[PDB]
């Protein structure tokens, strides 16, 4: 201001949701109503080997929530919104699990066509990593991280493991690992003091050390594309810090598979750099809800529809 002392603040981060934020009908309002968004949607349609747009808009096969489909659907919706927005001037970005790929497209690490192929393979490898019934995930609500981690250490036994996977906000920690231990937690969660332990609709033990089984296949595929440096820092899920290096970001995308999503620490790191406005771009406002529980003073904007794009523009 007029004192010549500009407070740390006024930085803005654009952020992107992942699995769990999809909805049938997503992006149907953009298609053929905005040229930039439609370029992205038609790119995804021409690139993918299934009918991504039918799957997003009407999902007559009820497969939108199967992660091999949901991942490219979410990337496509967030990127289509992003392409339609004018003078979005982010200082940083982050995204939740799949959402980090939307950050990579936003920061020009990856082109949209390279990223949509990459996340389709990421979804197919995750979906096929373990047979039905071997690994799963559950949301533990109402407990501090230290208590959830203790519980996980107690139940991990007999060569089976359960680990904190998605560290979302105070009172919401998703855990992941062998299904027998996930189901024991589901059964005993109330007695252990959790407000609610919700088993989740997932095909495997995502973001647990068990996902090392797909590291090699994923590293091999991602070498088929050119990765670039980021134009502004991507706060990565593995380490909760801003990264711009192409080789550091690429290596962290492979580690991301089998490492917990550090959403609380990434949110905190961004606020400690002076981010006071987060703009969520995608279907739903799930990350805005998590950030509100992390810090109630920062500003939250959600961009979900063509009308929200018009209002911003
Ligand atoms: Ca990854």
């Amino acid at each position: 201001h007029s004192s010549g002392l500009v407070p740390r603040g006024s930085h803005m981060a654009i952020i992107f949701p992942g699995q769990g934020a999809q909805k049938v009908g997503m992006a149907q309002d953009l298609f053929n109503n905005n040229d930039q968004a439609t370029e992205i949607l038609t790119s995804a349609a021409k690139t993918l080997d299934f009918d991504i747009l039918e799957t997003m808009f009407t999902d007559e096969e009820g497969k939108l929530g199967e992660t091999e489909n949901t991942q490219p659907a979410l990337l496509t919706h967030s990127s289509a919104l992003l392409a339609a927005l004018k003078n979005l001037n982010p200082d940083f970005t982050m995204g939740h699990s799949l959402g980090e790929y939307s950050s990579l497209v936003a920061a020009d690490v990856l082109s949209f066509e390279d990223a949509v192929k990459i996340v389709r393979k990421r979804g197919q490898l995750m979906a096929q990593a373990f047979p039905t019934g071997v690994g799963s995930m559950a949301a533990v609500l109402g407990l501090d991280f230290d208590k959830v981690d203790e519980i996980c250490k107690s139940l991990s036994s007999d060569d089976k493991i359960i680990e904190p996977a998605n560290i979302n906000c105070p009172g919401q920690i998703v855990v992941s690992g062998h299904k027998a231990l996930i189901d024991e937690l589901v059964e005993k969660g109330k007695s252990l003091g959790a407000k609610r332990v919700m088993p989740l609709a997932v095909s495997g033990p995502f973001h647990s050390s068990l996902m090392k089984v797909i590291e090699e296949d994923f590293s091999s595929y991602i070498n088929q594309f050119e990765w670039r440096d980021a134009k502004f820092p991507v706060v990565q899920n593995v380490n909760a810090q801003g990264e711009t290096d192409k080789e550091v970001i690429k290596s962290n995308m492979v580690k991301q598979l089998y490492s917990p999503v550090q959403f609380i620490n990434s949110t905190e790191w961004l606020i400690d750099q002076g981010v006071d406005h987060f703009i969520e771009i995608g279907p739903g406002k799930v990350l805005s809800g998590l950030i509100k529980k992390i810090n109630r003073d920062v500003k939250l904007t959600s961009i979900q529809t063509l009308e929200d794009v018009k209002g911003w523009n």
